[PDB]
DNA sequence: TAGTCATGACT
DNA sequence: TAGTCATGACT
DNA sequence: TAGTCATGACT
DNA sequence: TAGTCATGACT
């Protein structure tokens, strides 16, 4: 059997972001992710601008900051907010979701049983089950299918799509609003790449082709791609993920039983929230 | 293990300028300085205008200008301010920041652990930790992140840029107003170079390429060089650092627990206001 | 220092219905009702179609339908739906609400408050309160702010208008559907007057003149008079009124206390539910 | 040698109300105001718009509005916010601030002491004190200079100005946003005068004359009288007021001493905060 | 005394 | 949110 | 299948 | 504060 300190549960922006400051303080930490389609870290361009996340409260922005330039580099970006100038705070979500300091198994977690030492996570097909004191379940959307709480009981999905352009580089960044609680933002996620999204967030069930390509052609109108076809081409990758989401939440971080704790619930700013949780991880395991 | 009288932590302006003061009194030193860009010494001219200063009182400046004088020297400069002349002390940063006096190891300081006798200086990927009887803390902005105080929950970063012109010198050495607290300075900080600099004092976040190019264009419309393209072409180069501030304070200099000192806050009128810090330190530290 | 068997409160149809099958059953009772605008039985047609009530079961609109016909006569009026007829059962609003065998009082009831006898109902400007062996609240929207159990928490207004044309008369009545749950609705209310309504149903405060007047438009093309003028020439009188309401139960017919009712919620089929809560109050007072 | 039930300082909106609810409670309520300047009832209108007292709870809303319409009356106005519609509540300000059912002394409150009974209340250039078992003290942003409780160590004074135009009524009742968070409302408050604010809420010592102009200005463009000039022709009057505020309290209610209550802080929606408040006095007094 | 720069509330 | 006021500090 | 209405969340 | 999105009961 595998015996550690920590086992976390998935593996996006919050599974990998919560397991690496543990690693990083010191800890003998594993991840599990089985790679199931449709995460919501995926599409994630990990853009974090303080109108958006302020209502957290400078208790809990600076700790994430902090963890994220530590551990991954907060590179700040200016971008064209109509005339004016906004700076935003990024983390590479390559650099993020690529890292390999924590070693991830690519399996699913069936059950979640403790035991005399501490937590047992079971995987399927597999009689060997993993063992750790401390377990973290960052499974997003998933999150209520392994763990119970009362704030799990109002998780739902919301979910968008972001696309990005091979090839291509933006001579202006921009946030250009659009609707209330909506803006179409473009970017440069890469020195080769351009990300673009509308901040979209629709339940899975609803969404369609049909409203993903209204969404497209919003993007593609922004950085003067549209009618180019370049999605039939293999020019623009269209990027879906759910975000997961609990009304009354930064985010969920609650500790179900001892040991085992819920991570999920980080909607639209997830980069910061997610670091506010590994902040307090690390403050509550160390 | 290492076991010196003192260790000075940060070798910007404060610590390089405190750690000699003690080594010239006898005390053996040690630094410590992980060379983190955005420092706030690194543009710095080391320009000590007592129109600037002399609100500290003549108790602060006078042992402070003796202390620079015996360990590096204040030349003076003659400064054009209109049609009238003002003459503003000087020391050169080069020899300033350069000393090799005391010996600086490059590592992050990780913790400052008390021992029975001492503090422990403990440095990331060191088994070992450095040990002195006493331990000043200059890391300028960053000092927060080691040293807890009440004073210390002020502690900001004003950021400012300045520009080092290339084999250049002005025949005239200028002060020109342009705005409430506000003045464009061009001189020779050395014998091949022309240093100019707006007083612009902004909080990190809101700092942008934009920005300093307003802070450019103000700077080489002063020596009259903007137009030139001076930047693409390598021959000027922009310094961006960040001071360290806190509302109420010459500088905060403040035994926090007993010998371990912080020293920091130095935004206004740094260099005068570190030798005032360093002329306590020598009364203060056996 | 009147005492009497039975006081209702609210002369709408529940309070109507309730107190004439009470004295006809024997019982000395007494109503009081305080005129206040905006009461959900004023633009009441008292039209009741099968379709509408058969929710309820034959257990209760039966009886419901025995006591209206044997009290005060259910009337058969067919309607034009579309390409084919139905019929409707139909009680006079005017024989209803105008009844005087139960007396009312015109004050307004400002407490309930138990005595040695039984429950005295205080009366706003006079000292004296009245009193009674059994009260029945039928208050429509403002039940609960005499009684406080738990089932008139969830009591909220349904708001609508009827319109009502005079000197006018309908060859042809009709229920024509114009949206799911909704149609407008043209009869002969009176032998002299057109009642026309669209079944609109709007929470009271989100209620205006534009939208009274989408309603009104609605029906009057329904009769062919749009075009005609026919309200500021004063032709048609538009008749306003506060449903009540109580998600979850043909109405609310509660013992509160021991002689003390609640009876509201009526909703859309409101006779046909103040019958059947008045045959049951007949059987338990 | 006047003695009474209850002394009420203050008889702007939440002295008035809740002196008149304690009156129409049997108690004996007389209240004292000096009338002077800035006080922050004069400009008020009495809106009451859902949007912006619901965060105050049911608990609280309900009860209040139940005591206005029992005491005064809440009307519903229809405004046009938008394209769309929204109903607000309203309450006559005339009604509420000029009803003579409490009679008040005009005089100035200089101290209160207390007696073996109760509590005396001093008048300037007075030599006898009224007294009475309980004072409530309304006396809006002056009120800590009377009580002096830690609550209201933070009471500030957040001052505003409306606007009403004389022989003028307006068609459309309107509530125009002009900034995020940020409206121009313009009614009719009585059958003759319109009135219109645009939400201004400043420390009163950064009000000026050159200030005021702004908020003229801006309402007069919203109702179309600018180039009127109709300040110099005397058409529109200008109404100043302070309204009190306590940062993190709807308003302040609070017993300081036993029989000495402080009510004040309902800056924000301060008739609907007025009337709970009240509801509340009649039930501890 | 002015322009610069920041912070906070938000019918 | 975003975007507009309001308020205050401060070579 | 559909059209109201209402009610709240919402970088 | 406005448009976008969800949910739920309904002559
Ligand atoms: C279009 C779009 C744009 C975005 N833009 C930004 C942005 O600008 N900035 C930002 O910070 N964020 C952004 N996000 C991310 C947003 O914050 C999401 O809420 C965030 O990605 C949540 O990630 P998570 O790790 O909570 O969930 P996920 O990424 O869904 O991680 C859950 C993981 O759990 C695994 N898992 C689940 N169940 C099991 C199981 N039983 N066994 C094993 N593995 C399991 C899944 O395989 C998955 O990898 C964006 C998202 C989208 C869709
Ligand atoms: C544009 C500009 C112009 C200026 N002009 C002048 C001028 O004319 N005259 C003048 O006197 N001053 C001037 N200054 C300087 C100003 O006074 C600054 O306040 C001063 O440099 C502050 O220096 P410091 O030593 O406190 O901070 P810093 O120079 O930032 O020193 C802190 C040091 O600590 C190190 N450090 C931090 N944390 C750790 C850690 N955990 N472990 C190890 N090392 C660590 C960092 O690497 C850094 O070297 C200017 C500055 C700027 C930006
Ligand atoms: C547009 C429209 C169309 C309708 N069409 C029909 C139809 O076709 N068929 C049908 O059967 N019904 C119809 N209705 C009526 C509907 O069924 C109502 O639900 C019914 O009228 C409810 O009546 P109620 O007696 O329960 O309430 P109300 O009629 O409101 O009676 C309550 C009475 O209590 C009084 N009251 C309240 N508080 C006090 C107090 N403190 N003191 C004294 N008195 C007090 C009020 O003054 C009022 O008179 C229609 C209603 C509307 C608005
Ligand atoms: C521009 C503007 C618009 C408004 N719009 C509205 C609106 O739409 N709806 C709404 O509900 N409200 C509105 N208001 C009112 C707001 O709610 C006020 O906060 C409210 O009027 C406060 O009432 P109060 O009774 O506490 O204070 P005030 O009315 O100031 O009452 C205090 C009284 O105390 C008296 N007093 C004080 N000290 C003494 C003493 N020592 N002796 C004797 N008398 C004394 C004063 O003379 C004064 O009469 C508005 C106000 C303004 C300025």
């Amino acid at each position: 059997s595998m015996k550690t300190d920590v086992i976390v549960v998935g593996a996006g922006l919050f599974g990998s972001i919560a397991a690496k400051a543990l690693a990083q303080a010191g800890l003998a930490v594993v991840g599990v992710d089985d790679s199931r389609p449709g995460a919501g870290s995926l599409p994630a361009a990990c853009l974090m601008k303080p109108s958006w996340f302020s209502s957290m409260g400078k208790d809990k922005f600076e700790p994430s900051l902090e963890l994220l330039d530590r551990i991954y580099g907060v590179k700040d970006i200016s971008f064209k907010v109509g005339l004016l100038r906004a700076t935003v705070h990024w983390c590479d979500p390559a650099q993020i979701l690529g890292d390999e300091e924590v070693p991830v198994y690519r399996e699913k977690v069936t059950a979640l049983t403790r035991t005399s030492s501490g937590w047992a996570v079971s995987l399927e097909g597999r009689e060997a089950a993993l063992e750790a004191r401390s377990v973290v379940v960052a499974a997003g959307v998933w999150t209520s299918e392994l763990v119970r709480s009362q704030a799990l009981g109002g998780l739902v999905g919301r979910a968008g799509v972001a696309f990005r352009w091979q090839d291509m580089q933006l001579e202006e960044q921009f946030i250009s609003p659009w609707a209330p609680y909506r803006q179409t933002v473009g970017f440069n996620i890469s020195p080769t790449e351009v990300w673009v999204g509308d901040g979209s967030a629709i339940k899975p069930e609803n969404w369609n082709q049909d409203r993903q390509n209204v969404s497209y052609s919003r993007c593609a109108q922004a950085i003067d791609r549209a009618g180019f076809g370049d999605q039939e081409a293999g020019r623009v990758k269209a990027l879906y993920g759910i975000r997961p989401y609990i009304a009354g939440v930064p985010c969920l971080l609650e500790e179900v039983e001892p040991g085992l704790w819920a991570l999920t619930g980080g909607a639209k700013n997830g980069t910061i929230s997610a670091g506010w949780a590994a902040s307090e991880l690390v403050r509550r395991i160390k």
